[PDB]
């Protein structure tokens, strides 16, 4: 069943957390840790990357407290592999590293993928590359596959140790290009867990209803989690709290949910609309 990563100790993500990070509230911010934990998390995503304020010293500051008081590991969320390295020398044992991706080309992704070697941790790797981000299943299926390959060939990498990162896009905001994507991840997962046996997979999944009301994210997110566990998916950044059971979903919401992830639109038929409409009505 799912590896849940709790998504909340985000500096961007979470204004709760970022008051406390920028107080230095450590009790504040292991109280945080620990809600999710009891919320179902079994790892923490941490991103304090935050425009103008210096992630080192934050980490530097944040990490070694987290190595004592957290029973869980630490996903590592930056784009600063100094950060990174801060992050291993700090935690214990596991740490999972998010993430490398191929758009600043081989050599960076190499940087950050021997720092997971060299360290046994686990790696996500998101399907972007030197031409941005895979958006069709096609695309993601090309980025994943030259990853895979240099993963394991050359860094000698474990299947198990890799979480490929498919690319969760907001389906909300109605333009053309947009609508697939949520479906185009789904059907890229499914193709690669038959490709690449062995590996993992991790959505930010909240990212997929962002600009809805908060009753109506909360339905969407936990509808598409459900529809990428059964394609393959083996963890999910996720508010853990927040997760519904697919049968505490009401039936009309539910399947609206399913027509607006699965963009089936017809002829008077808006999925996105429909989806809005009900929750403005109950
Ligand atoms: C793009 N994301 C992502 C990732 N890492 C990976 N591998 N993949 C991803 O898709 N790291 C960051 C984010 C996943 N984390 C998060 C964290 C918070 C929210 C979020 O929606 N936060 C609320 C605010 C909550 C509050 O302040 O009360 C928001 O509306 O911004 C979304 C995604
Ligand atoms: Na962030």
């Amino acid at each position: 069943s799912l590896f849940l990563v709790g998504e909340r100790l985000n500096a961007t993500g979470s204004k709760r957390f970022r008051e406390m990070l920028f107080a230095r509230d450590l009790e504040g911010i292991l109280a945080l840790a620990r809600e999710q934990v009891e919320e179902g998390a079994h790892a923490l995503d941490l991103s304090v990357a935050w425009t103008g304020r210096d992630e080192l010293e934050d980490l530097r500051w944040l990490l070694p407290h987290l190595a004592t008081a957290l029973t869980v590991p630490v996903m590592v969320d930056s784009t600063s592999p100094e950060a990174m390295e801060l992050a291993l020398k700090y935690l214990p044992g596991r740490v999972l590293l998010n993430s490398a991706n191929l758009e600043d080309g081989l050599e960076r992704f190499d940087r950050v993928a021997s720092l997971a070697k060299a360290h046994g941790a686990a790696l996500v790797v998101l399907a972007i590359d030197e031409k941005g981000m895979a958006k069709t299943r096609e695309e993601k299926v090309r980025v994943a596959l030259r990853m895979y390959e240099r993963l394991t060939e050359h860094h000698g990498l474990r299947p198990e140790d890799l979480l490929f990162d498919l690319l969760t896009f907001p389906i909300t905001q109605g333009d053309e290009e947009s609508r697939p994507l949520a479906k185009e991840t789904l059907l890229a997962m499914e193709e690669l867990r038959e490709r690449l046996p062995g590996v993992g997979f991790v959505l930010g999944v909240s990212n997929v209803s962002f600009g809805l009301k908060p009753r109506a994210r909360r339905v969407l997110n936990s509808v598409f989690l459900d529809e990428a566990r059964k394609r393959g998916l083996t963890a999910a950044i996720v508010d853990a709290g927040k997760i519904l059971p697919i049968s505490q979903i009401p039936e009309e919401a539910y399947a609206l949910a399913l027509d607006l992830i699965y963009d089936r639109r017809k002829e008077g038929f808006d999925p996105l609309l429909a989806f809005m409409a009900y929750f403005e009505a109950h």
